[PDB]
Protein backbone atom coordinates (compact mmCIF):
# COMPACT_ATOMS: atom_id res chain seq x y z
CA UNK A 1 0.00 0.00 0.00
CA UNK A 2 1.08 1.05 -2.22
CA UNK A 3 3.44 3.90 -3.96
CA UNK A 4 5.93 5.26 -1.17
CA UNK A 5 7.81 8.51 -2.86
CA UNK A 6 11.50 9.71 -3.53
CA UNK A 7 10.40 11.37 -6.40
CA UNK A 8 11.15 8.28 -8.03
CA UNK A 9 8.15 5.79 -7.91
CA UNK A 10 8.53 2.38 -5.07
CA UNK A 11 5.73 -0.22 -5.42
CA UNK A 12 6.35 -3.02 -2.64
CA UNK A 13 6.67 -5.82 -2.12
CA UNK A 14 2.70 -5.40 -0.75
CA UNK A 15 1.23 -3.51 -2.69
CA UNK A 16 -2.17 -4.24 -5.44
CA UNK A 17 -0.79 -2.64 -8.32
CA UNK A 18 1.95 -5.25 -8.00
CA UNK A 19 -0.46 -7.53 -9.96
CA UNK A 20 -1.75 -4.95 -12.53
CA UNK A 21 1.20 -2.85 -13.46
CA UNK A 22 2.84 -3.97 -17.00
CA UNK A 23 6.30 -3.43 -18.95
CA UNK A 24 8.36 -3.67 -22.15
CA UNK A 25 11.21 -2.60 -23.56
CA UNK A 26 10.92 0.45 -26.07
CA UNK A 27 11.26 -0.68 -29.48
CA UNK A 28 12.48 1.11 -32.12
CA UNK A 29 10.95 1.24 -35.78
CA UNK A 30 10.43 2.34 -38.89
CA UNK A 31 7.65 5.68 -39.52
CA UNK A 32 6.49 7.07 -42.37
CA UNK A 33 3.35 8.95 -41.24
CA UNK A 34 0.80 10.60 -43.15
CA UNK A 35 -0.07 13.65 -41.65
CA UNK A 36 -2.89 16.41 -41.91
CA UNK A 37 -2.55 19.96 -42.03
CA UNK A 38 -5.10 22.53 -41.95
CA UNK A 39 -4.59 25.29 -44.44
CA UNK A 40 -5.85 28.64 -46.27
CA UNK A 41 -4.82 31.01 -49.03
CA UNK A 42 -2.96 33.79 -49.29
CA UNK A 43 -1.60 36.10 -51.50
CA UNK A 44 1.82 36.76 -52.50
CA UNK A 45 2.51 38.90 -49.50
CA UNK A 46 3.80 42.05 -52.50
CA UNK A 47 2.56 41.19 -55.18
CA UNK A 48 -0.10 42.78 -52.71
CA UNK A 49 -0.42 46.25 -51.72
CA UNK A 50 -3.02 47.96 -49.97
CA UNK A 51 -2.40 51.36 -51.17
CA UNK A 52 -2.51 54.43 -48.11
CA UNK A 53 -2.59 58.04 -49.09
CA UNK A 54 0.70 60.44 -48.02
CA UNK A 55 -1.50 62.75 -46.32
CA UNK A 56 -5.02 63.16 -45.53
CA UNK A 57 -7.71 65.04 -47.27
CA UNK A 58 -10.95 65.42 -49.67
CA UNK A 59 -10.72 62.74 -52.54
CA UNK A 60 -10.55 64.12 -55.78
CA UNK A 61 -10.93 61.52 -57.73
CA UNK A 62 -10.89 57.35 -58.12
CA UNK A 63 -9.40 56.54 -61.64
CA UNK A 64 -8.89 52.66 -61.67
CA UNK A 65 -12.43 50.57 -60.03
CA UNK A 66 -13.04 47.15 -58.81
CA UNK A 67 -12.17 45.05 -61.12
CA UNK A 68 -9.92 47.34 -63.48
CA UNK A 69 -6.78 46.33 -64.76
CA UNK A 70 -3.61 48.16 -63.23
CA UNK A 71 0.12 48.76 -64.47
CA UNK A 72 2.93 50.10 -62.74
CA UNK A 73 2.71 52.73 -61.90
CA UNK A 74 -0.45 54.39 -62.95
CA UNK A 75 -2.34 56.79 -60.74
CA UNK A 76 -4.99 55.45 -58.37
CA UNK A 77 -6.46 57.85 -56.83
CA UNK A 78 -5.53 61.37 -56.07
CA UNK A 79 -5.79 63.47 -53.12
CA UNK A 80 -6.33 67.39 -52.02
CA UNK A 81 -5.07 67.98 -48.67
CA UNK A 82 -5.59 71.03 -47.03
CA UNK A 83 -4.38 70.89 -44.79
CA UNK A 84 -1.35 71.23 -46.66
CA UNK A 85 -2.93 74.18 -48.16
CA UNK A 86 -2.94 76.29 -45.05
CA UNK A 87 0.51 75.20 -44.10
CA UNK A 88 2.03 76.54 -47.55
CA UNK A 89 0.29 79.69 -46.87
CA UNK A 90 0.33 80.41 -43.28
CA UNK A 91 4.11 80.17 -43.81
CA UNK A 92 4.27 82.88 -46.76
CA UNK A 93 2.20 85.31 -44.10
CA UNK A 94 4.38 83.75 -41.12
CA UNK A 95 7.63 84.98 -43.11
CA UNK A 96 6.16 87.89 -44.57
CA UNK A 97 5.32 89.23 -40.93
CA UNK A 98 9.03 88.25 -39.84
CA UNK A 99 10.80 90.11 -42.36
CA UNK A 100 8.68 93.19 -42.45
CA UNK A 101 8.49 93.10 -38.36
CA UNK A 102 12.55 93.04 -39.03
CA UNK A 103 13.00 96.44 -41.12
CA UNK A 104 11.33 98.13 -38.50
CA UNK A 105 13.34 97.05 -35.95
CA UNK A 106 16.12 97.92 -38.06
CA UNK A 107 14.86 101.30 -38.44
CA UNK A 108 15.16 102.13 -34.67
CA UNK A 109 17.90 101.30 -34.27
CA UNK A 110 19.26 104.18 -36.48
CA UNK A 111 18.08 106.86 -35.01
CA UNK A 112 18.59 105.75 -31.29
CA UNK A 113 22.00 106.33 -32.90
CA UNK A 114 22.56 108.65 -36.12
CA UNK A 115 22.03 112.33 -34.81
CA UNK A 116 19.23 111.98 -32.05
CA UNK A 117 17.45 109.11 -30.10
CA UNK A 118 13.96 109.21 -30.34
CA UNK A 119 11.72 106.55 -28.23
CA UNK A 120 11.88 103.38 -26.35
CA UNK A 121 9.24 101.92 -29.23
CA UNK A 122 12.53 99.88 -30.09
CA UNK A 123 10.93 97.92 -26.96
CA UNK A 124 8.00 97.03 -29.11
CA UNK A 125 10.01 96.81 -32.22
CA UNK A 126 11.93 93.88 -30.61
CA UNK A 127 9.21 91.89 -29.07
CA UNK A 128 7.35 92.26 -32.19
CA UNK A 129 10.12 90.88 -34.32
CA UNK A 130 11.16 87.84 -32.15
CA UNK A 131 7.67 86.69 -31.98
CA UNK A 132 7.39 86.82 -35.92
CA UNK A 133 9.78 85.14 -35.77
CA UNK A 134 9.04 82.22 -33.63
CA UNK A 135 6.00 81.90 -35.25
CA UNK A 136 7.41 82.15 -38.83
CA UNK A 137 10.00 79.52 -37.48
CA UNK A 138 7.16 77.33 -36.28
CA UNK A 139 4.95 77.49 -39.46
CA UNK A 140 8.34 76.37 -41.32
CA UNK A 141 8.13 73.00 -39.83
CA UNK A 142 5.15 72.34 -40.23
CA UNK A 143 5.34 72.53 -43.92
CA UNK A 144 8.66 70.46 -43.57
CA UNK A 145 6.81 67.80 -41.69
CA UNK A 146 3.89 68.02 -44.63
CA UNK A 147 5.74 67.99 -47.26
CA UNK A 148 8.03 65.43 -46.55
CA UNK A 149 5.29 62.81 -46.33
CA UNK A 150 3.42 63.83 -49.26
CA UNK A 151 6.34 65.45 -51.45
CA UNK A 152 6.63 62.59 -53.74
CA UNK A 153 3.37 62.51 -55.17
CA UNK A 154 2.11 65.89 -55.43
CA UNK A 155 2.07 67.56 -59.26
CA UNK A 156 2.97 71.12 -60.51
CA UNK A 157 0.24 73.68 -59.66
CA UNK A 158 -3.16 71.66 -59.27
CA UNK A 159 -3.81 73.10 -55.56
CA UNK A 160 -1.99 70.92 -53.62
CA UNK A 161 -3.47 67.77 -54.89
CA UNK A 162 -1.80 64.47 -54.27
CA UNK A 163 -1.77 61.51 -57.00
CA UNK A 164 -0.76 58.06 -56.02
CA UNK A 165 0.69 55.77 -58.22
CA UNK A 166 0.58 51.58 -58.00
CA UNK A 167 4.07 50.30 -57.87
CA UNK A 168 3.21 46.97 -59.00
CA UNK A 169 0.87 45.02 -62.01
CA UNK A 170 -2.46 43.66 -61.07
CA UNK A 171 -5.67 44.05 -60.62
CA UNK A 172 -7.83 46.49 -58.30
CA UNK A 173 -8.93 43.77 -55.57
CA UNK A 174 -10.46 45.84 -52.71
CA UNK A 175 -12.59 49.56 -52.93
CA UNK A 176 -14.07 51.15 -49.86
CA UNK A 177 -13.14 54.61 -50.88
CA UNK A 178 -16.02 57.74 -51.95
CA UNK A 179 -15.06 60.49 -53.78
CA UNK A 180 -15.75 63.20 -51.87
CA UNK A 181 -15.11 61.92 -48.99
CA UNK A 182 -12.15 63.14 -46.60
CA UNK A 183 -10.00 60.44 -45.34
CA UNK A 184 -8.27 60.59 -42.26
CA UNK A 185 -6.78 57.75 -41.07
CA UNK A 186 -3.40 55.77 -41.81
CA UNK A 187 -2.80 52.65 -42.74
CA UNK A 188 -6.22 53.59 -43.29
CA UNK A 189 -5.83 52.56 -47.48
CA UNK A 190 -8.26 53.36 -50.44
CA UNK A 191 -8.18 50.45 -52.41
CA UNK A 192 -5.95 47.59 -52.77
CA UNK A 193 -4.00 46.39 -55.68
CA UNK A 194 -2.79 42.45 -56.03
CA UNK A 195 -1.59 40.07 -58.36
CA UNK A 196 -3.06 36.62 -57.99
CA UNK A 197 -1.98 34.40 -60.71
CA UNK A 198 -0.30 32.71 -58.28
CA UNK A 199 -1.51 32.05 -54.50
CA UNK A 200 0.11 30.93 -51.40
CA UNK A 201 -1.83 27.68 -50.00
CA UNK A 202 -0.19 28.11 -46.31
CA UNK A 203 -0.64 25.42 -44.49
CA UNK A 204 0.20 25.52 -40.48
CA UNK A 205 2.13 22.48 -38.83
CA UNK A 206 2.58 21.70 -35.07
CA UNK A 207 5.37 20.90 -32.97
CA UNK A 208 4.03 17.05 -33.13
CA UNK A 209 4.40 17.26 -37.03
CA UNK A 210 7.33 19.52 -37.79
CA UNK A 211 10.00 17.22 -37.94
CA UNK A 212 7.84 15.27 -40.78
CA UNK A 213 8.12 18.69 -43.19
CA UNK A 214 10.44 19.58 -45.60
CA UNK A 215 11.03 21.84 -48.47
CA UNK A 216 10.91 19.23 -51.27
CA UNK A 217 7.70 17.31 -50.72
CA UNK A 218 5.29 16.27 -51.61
CA UNK A 219 1.60 17.45 -50.85
CA UNK A 220 -2.16 16.76 -51.71
CA UNK A 221 -4.10 19.69 -51.20
CA UNK A 222 -8.18 19.19 -50.91
CA UNK A 223 -9.94 22.43 -50.78
CA UNK A 224 -13.63 23.32 -50.77
CA UNK A 225 -16.08 24.37 -52.34
CA UNK A 226 -14.04 22.25 -55.27
CA UNK A 227 -14.61 18.50 -55.29
CA UNK A 228 -11.07 17.80 -57.03
CA UNK A 229 -7.98 17.49 -54.86
CA UNK A 230 -5.00 19.40 -56.32
CA UNK A 231 -1.14 18.40 -55.82
CA UNK A 232 1.19 20.96 -54.31
CA UNK A 233 5.23 21.14 -53.13
CA UNK A 234 6.71 23.24 -50.29
CA UNK A 235 8.60 25.87 -50.73
CA UNK A 236 8.92 27.18 -46.87
CA UNK A 237 9.91 26.04 -44.78
CA UNK A 238 9.65 26.59 -41.16
CA UNK A 239 10.80 27.98 -39.04
CA UNK A 240 9.73 29.75 -35.82
CA UNK A 241 6.25 29.21 -33.89
CA UNK A 242 3.50 32.02 -33.53
CA UNK A 243 3.55 31.82 -29.92
CA UNK A 244 -0.14 32.60 -29.32
CA UNK A 245 -0.87 29.51 -31.56
CA UNK A 246 2.71 27.68 -31.60
CA UNK A 247 2.15 26.52 -35.09
CA UNK A 248 4.50 27.36 -37.95
CA UNK A 249 3.75 28.63 -41.06
CA UNK A 250 4.51 25.51 -44.76
CA UNK A 251 3.75 27.22 -47.08
CA UNK A 252 3.32 25.89 -50.92
CA UNK A 253 3.18 28.39 -54.08
CA UNK A 254 0.06 27.18 -56.44
CA UNK A 255 -0.83 28.31 -60.03
CA UNK A 256 -4.30 29.70 -60.25
CA UNK A 257 -4.86 30.67 -63.73
CA UNK A 258 -8.81 30.66 -63.45
CA UNK A 259 -8.56 31.73 -60.65
CA UNK A 260 -11.03 30.25 -58.46
CA UNK A 261 -8.24 30.06 -55.93
CA UNK A 262 -8.83 32.82 -53.69
CA UNK A 263 -6.65 34.18 -50.74
CA UNK A 264 -8.98 33.20 -47.55
CA UNK A 265 -10.65 29.65 -49.14
CA UNK A 266 -9.43 27.05 -46.46
CA UNK A 267 -8.05 23.47 -47.49
CA UNK A 268 -6.36 20.85 -46.05
CA UNK A 269 -3.30 19.04 -46.48
CA UNK A 270 -1.78 15.70 -46.81
CA UNK A 271 1.73 15.02 -46.94
CA UNK A 272 4.01 11.96 -46.43
CA UNK A 273 7.29 11.77 -43.66
CA UNK A 274 10.60 10.07 -44.82
CA UNK A 275 11.29 6.64 -43.63
CA UNK A 276 13.15 7.42 -40.50
CA UNK A 277 13.82 5.29 -37.47
CA UNK A 278 11.53 6.50 -34.77
CA UNK A 279 11.05 5.13 -31.44
CA UNK A 280 6.84 4.00 -30.65
CA UNK A 281 5.03 3.22 -27.34
CA UNK A 282 1.53 2.77 -27.28
CA UNK A 283 -1.52 5.13 -26.16
CA UNK A 284 -2.23 3.20 -22.77
CA UNK A 285 1.71 4.41 -21.80
CA UNK A 286 1.65 8.26 -22.15
CA UNK A 287 -0.13 10.78 -19.64
CA UNK A 288 -0.78 14.46 -19.72
CA UNK A 289 -1.12 17.05 -16.56
CA UNK A 290 -0.55 19.92 -18.28
CA UNK A 291 1.48 20.70 -21.16
CA UNK A 292 2.94 17.67 -20.48
CA UNK A 293 2.77 14.54 -21.42
CA UNK A 294 5.50 11.99 -19.47
CA UNK A 295 5.72 8.08 -19.53
CA UNK A 296 7.10 6.33 -16.92
CA UNK A 297 10.37 4.06 -17.09
CA UNK A 298 11.49 1.02 -14.48
CA UNK A 299 15.07 1.54 -13.30
CA UNK A 300 15.41 -0.87 -10.81
CA UNK A 301 12.57 -3.59 -10.81
CA UNK A 302 9.28 -2.07 -9.17
CA UNK A 303 11.23 1.18 -9.10
CA UNK A 304 9.98 3.96 -11.36
CA UNK A 305 11.15 7.23 -12.42
CA UNK A 306 8.67 10.05 -14.28
CA UNK A 307 9.84 11.30 -17.52
CA UNK A 308 9.14 14.28 -19.62
CA UNK A 309 8.47 13.02 -23.49
CA UNK A 310 7.15 14.69 -26.94
CA UNK A 311 5.56 13.47 -29.14
CA UNK A 312 3.78 12.54 -31.54
CA UNK A 313 3.07 11.42 -34.68
CA UNK A 314 0.55 8.74 -33.45
CA UNK A 315 -2.41 6.60 -35.02
CA UNK A 316 -3.52 4.73 -34.32
CA UNK A 317 -2.84 3.53 -30.74
CA UNK A 318 0.73 3.63 -31.54
CA UNK A 319 2.61 6.72 -30.46
CA UNK A 320 5.96 7.95 -31.78
CA UNK A 321 7.89 9.43 -28.85
CA UNK A 322 10.35 11.87 -30.63
CA UNK A 323 12.34 12.32 -27.04
CA UNK A 324 13.01 10.93 -25.38
CA UNK A 325 12.72 7.68 -23.80
CA UNK A 326 15.72 6.08 -25.94
CA UNK A 327 15.65 2.51 -26.83
CA UNK A 328 15.41 -0.44 -24.30
CA UNK A 329 14.27 1.57 -21.25
CA UNK A 330 11.40 -0.31 -19.74
CA UNK A 331 8.12 1.72 -19.97
CA UNK A 332 5.41 1.16 -18.05
CA UNK A 333 1.54 0.62 -19.90
CA UNK A 334 0.84 1.93 -17.76
CA UNK A 335 -0.74 3.35 -15.82
CA UNK A 336 -1.58 6.22 -13.36
CA UNK A 337 1.40 5.57 -11.44
CA UNK A 338 0.51 9.41 -10.91
CA UNK A 339 -2.30 9.92 -8.47
CA UNK A 340 -2.66 7.36 -5.56
CA UNK A 341 -6.77 6.32 -6.21
ZN1 LIG B 1 9.18 11.35 -36.79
Amino acid sequence: ALRHEGERLVVPAESPLRRTLAVAPATRETVAAPFNLPAMIEADPAKLVKVLPPLAGRIVSLNKQLGDEVKAGDVLFTIDSADLAQANSDAAKARAAMTMARRNLDRQRELDKSEIAAKRDFEQAQSDYDQAASESQRADARLAQLGAKGGGTLQAGGGHILAVRSPINGRVVDLNAATGAYWNDTTASLMTVADLSHVFVTANAQEKDLGHVYVGQSATVKFDAYDDPQPGKVRYVGQILDADTRTTKVRMVFDNPDGRLRPGMFAQATFLSQPHEGIVVPMSAIVQSGFYTRAFVEVAPWQFEPRVIKLGAQIGDRMEVKSGLSAGDRVVVKEGVLLND
